[PDB]
């Protein structure tokens, strides 16, 4: 008769990570990748033997700066001469490169220079995620839903779809990454009637706020709004600063020339920031650190939050925005959903939710993997194919 189909996969394709989502059994289950990790860096590097992917790209960085690609996300669709491409460019250690006005990252990869398109780079990551669905299903994956920032244009989307077709996944659709977060919860389920959503979205480089409208399961995108200069990074950067100060008082010591010393110092900060989103205090343990000396401290979730005070703060002001763009007032909004992992930081729910008068936020699905759930339970819908009963 008619021979089962496979499940189609939801992909969120991150700037910084990548998620892979299934709906089965009438639930989404993420999936993690052979390593644990229900997220994959969106990274790739190159070697004279190897091209890896994901967190072996990752792991590796940094002896192999040059040759360890990320963020191919800030260059998808867009032109060379595009100032938030040349901008960009100068805090990325890899080569990046003009090709008839159109970005290329550029490596030495098995004894040659190559030069990659940033779809290129992105089909890479998507065949990871493709590969990490495929070792739990047990068969092959064809079809898939891609999401994209609501503010990505024509270029940005037809580019996201084209590496999708490189990495050999059929493309059901591209859709917004707040919608598929509103998905994940059923906000499109709720029956007749307007829904304002406001998807509060804090990354590890941007943070974008974005106001949807929903009525009868349809989607309009009322506001955006966002900062463009706010994620985790800075918070793990305030963090850096504070303990490179700390080691000086203490040892008399600046540690902050050695580049294997700052970066231990920042590996072991961004674990405390994230111990410090459970627990009211983190301790922070390097063996030596600079000069043979052992670096160990702590740092009360208190001081943390001190430190980042201004940046947390500053969360508020796109949302104030974007309200003023869609018209609305915080209480005309029915629902607020976190994505992000940086959302899991206790003070940053605290100022949203009090800025919101106490309501209660929409935090129970994994932050960081909200968009490929609703990916997920997207492209389960898109491949039925039920013909109507008499
Ligand atoms: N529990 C957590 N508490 C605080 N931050 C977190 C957590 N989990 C994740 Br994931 N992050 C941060 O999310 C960003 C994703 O690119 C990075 O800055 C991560 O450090
Ligand atoms: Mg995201």
């Amino acid at each position: 008769g008619s021979m089962a189909k496979a499940a189609a996969i939801g992909i969120d394709l991150g700037t910084t990570y990548s998620c892979v989502g299934v709906f089965q059994h009438g639930k989404v289950e993420i999936i993690a990748n052979d390593q644990g990790n229900r997220t994959t860096p969106s990274y790739v590097a190159f070697t004279d033997t190897e091209r890896l992917i994901g967190d072996a790209a990752k792991n590796q960085v940094a002896l192999n700066p040059q040759n360890t690609v990320f963020d191919a996300k800030r260059l998808i669709g867009r032109k060379f001469g595009d100032p938030v491409v040349q901008s960009d460019m100068k805090h990325w250690p890899f080569q990046v490169i003009n090709d008839g006005d159109k970005p290329k990252v550029q490596v030495s990869y098995k004894g040659e220079t190559k030069a990659f398109y940033p779809e290129e780079i992105s089909s890479m990551v998507l065949t990871k995620m493709k590969e990490i669905a495929e070792a739990y299903l047990g068969y092959p994956v064809t079809n898939a839903v891609i999401t994209v920032p609501a503010y990505f244009n024509d270029s940005q989307r037809q580019a996201t779809k084209d590496a999708g077709v490189i990495a050999g996944l059929n493309v059901l659709r591209i859709i917004n990454e707040p919608t598929a977060a509103a998905i994940a919860y059923g906000l499109d389920r709720t029956g007749k009637g307007e829904r304002n959503v406001l998807i509060f979205d804090l990354g590890g480089g941007t943070f974008d706020v974005s106001i949807l409208t929903i009525d009868d399961g349809i989607f309009e995108v009322k506001a955006t709004a966002g900062d463009t200069h706010l994620g985790g990074e800075d918070f793990d950067n305030r963090l850096v600063n504070h303990f490179v100060e700390e080691f000086k008082r203490k040892h008399k010591k600046d540690i902050s020339q050695n580049k294997r010393a700052v970066r231990r110092l920042r590996t072991a900060c961004e674990r405390a920031k994230r111990t410090l989103s459970s627990s009211t205090q983190a301790s922070l343990e390097i063996d030596s650190l600079f000069e043979g000396i052992d670096f160990y401290t702590s740092i009360t979730r208190a001081r943390f939050e001190e430190l980042c005070s201004d940046l947390f703060r500053s969360t508020l002001e796109p949302v104030e925005k974007a309200l003023r763009d869609a018209k609305l007032d915080k209480a005309q909004i029915h629902d607020l959903v976190l994505v992000g992992g940086s959302t899991r930081i206790p003070k940053v729910q605290k100022l949203l939710q009090d800025f919101f008068n106490g309501r209660d936020l929409n935090k129970s699905i994994n932050p960081d993997e909200a968009v490929a759930y609703g990916a997920a339970v997207q492209a389960a819908i898109l491949i039925k194919s039920t013909r109507a009963a008499a």
